[PDB]
RNA sequence: CAUGAGGAUUACCCAUG
RNA sequence: CAUGAGGAUUACCCAUG
RNA sequence: UGAGGAUUACCCA
RNA sequence: UGAGGAUUACCCA
């Protein structure tokens, strides 16, 4: 096995589809990119840590950008019109079994499915009301 | 268009799926939690801010109990020891449009599709390798 | 749903009845009044904070008037010749399922019943022996 | 008229009703308590003064047992997790007759009648919404 | 029951209406925001206060945003070429009853009917004459 | 041509109408008083000024009051027992035209509209909730 | 290390304990 | 935050830890 | 308080 | 400027 393998991060039905691939892992720190100037690409990092005597932490972080032409001293650049950014904290109990972490990870699935309630406001620019 | 509604948060298809509802909108914090004691609830918060002048951020929380060897209705200690948590923090920059954020949302599947590394390794209590 | 609703807070047979409205939920705390001014009005607040690690409290709050019509420089006005003030906490372990919070809600139903002890002395000008 | 006998705190309807009896008198509190050992017991106290000038206050007390889960007659710590406590405090305009008084109990009574938004918030472990 | 919904903020017969939706309420602020790029969006907030001990004050805020793009160095962005301020505030004595506040409302709405002089004149960018 | 003329402020069917009329102009501030006991009038002042070098900003005040009746000494005077200040500023940029200002208008009307959160919220001596 | 509906120029910074 | 059969002009104040 | 100014829940006398 | 207070075209920081 490994898990460190490339995957799609925006699925637009196989055409457009912004697919993300390992590109490092210094210092236990694993990322992947997309295809683009490292100054417009997609950025998706992960690390887990130890953080207590009986927890462990996963920092997860998406980096979506707005790709942009920009003209600086007359001569046009690829980058970033801004960047949308996504910070993920997991703690997870060491006494947390597989089958208890698999149902974390559906909970976050679950949160974000299409027609949910947060998914739903974020699309929207709006709140919860 | 209120979105403040009950969901599936954890789908089991049909049997044994864990449904969350509405329990509290005190200072604009949406709240929804599962039919348990809050000791042992799924609970999930979200809320909307102007992070600064240039972003908004949305913030939002999940809770999920240790299942295996719980005992329903219960007094578990240490908390610590029986519950997950999970912390999201998505900045998103004024200029995003609803366009924008459906992609952002996307990308946020994605990440947590079923199958890609992330959630592969934290339901395996792994990290990346 | 939304349990944020209107209702019976003084019954008398529906002719008299005081009923109460949801007013206001500023700062986390719910507020229901009467149709009446302001200066009148009956009033109460809800409130439910994570008091500690372990422990959830609601504090709720009833303001029953005597209403009068006061003249002030030599004008009359709505009001209030006095104001009769109910302030009630309830402490709550976070471990307390469905079924337990049910008892207590049974519990201080039962402690108001016409004839019994407490609602008797109350009514009575008098105490308990 | 002496109105300090026993009475059914938990109303189940002739069939596990639980009953609250005279339990002390010091310093005319009056306490009642079922009959369990006392760190499972449902416990009411009541007591009045004349709190200021102006106005008399009823201070009453009641304590609920955490039933989901309880052994019967056993030790349970942390005491704090088995035990929900009420205080109220009910202050009085020294002008108020039987009358008043009288509605300020039923004032009470709705506040807390089935069905109705505070009590149906705490039986399911929630706030307003 | 709630009053922190969605509105029609301008209407335009039923196509290309200004819809203004619930986005926080944070510390006894009620905002709401047209959907879209928040920096083109309309804004509207509340709140109400008890200004003095005779007194309730409500503050209320609309933006109406001058939709336009921005380009610099070839990079454009949703932005807002201006935007116009709408500030007021509204005092009412606790003596007013429902019947005062609706006539207060009902001279708010007169104010601003169509051929009225103030809309006249401000739609016109012209003053009293 | 004029619009510094007399108009219906409060509409109440065709009877009961409170209608203000031109009073003065001095100091390029329009005036409205209703008729009868100036004590007793209904009261509505407006004004334009270029406020910056881009801003026109408009001042618009109205004053409802409580019609009563002040004895002293047996002697009595129509008064006006309190009064209700509404008070509002309205900015617009230079670069408005007429068709921006409509819109503007619009945007007040739409606040105010019957049924709408906010008017409702006054009307009904309520907050958001 | 812990906590923040703390911030961001985003694997880094602030406050608090 | 904790505790008061502490007070009130009642979503706020006092004493104590 | 202000027919006080705004980058608009901030700021000046 | 101020979700700053009013006896409301006044006044405070």
């Amino acid at each position: 096995a490994s898990n460190f393998t490339q995957f799609v991060l925006v699925d637009n039905g196989g055409t457009g589809d912004v697919t993300v691939a390992p590109s490092n892992f210094a210092n236990g720190v694993a990322e992947w990119i997309s295809s683009n100037s490292r100054s417009q690409a997609y950025k998706v990092t992960c690390s887990v840590r130890q953080s207590s005597a009986q927890n462990r932490k996963y920092t997860i972080k998406v980096e979506v950008p707005k790709v942009a032409t920009q003209t600086v001293g007359g001569v046009e650049l690829p980058v970033a019109a801004w960047r949308s950014y996504l910070n993920m904290e997991l703690t997870i109990p060491i006494f947390a079994t597989n089958s208890d972490c698999e149902l974390i990870v559906k909970a976050m699935q679950g949160l974000l499915k299409d027609g949910n309630p947060i998914p739903s406001a974020i699309a929207a620019n709006s709140g919860i009301y």
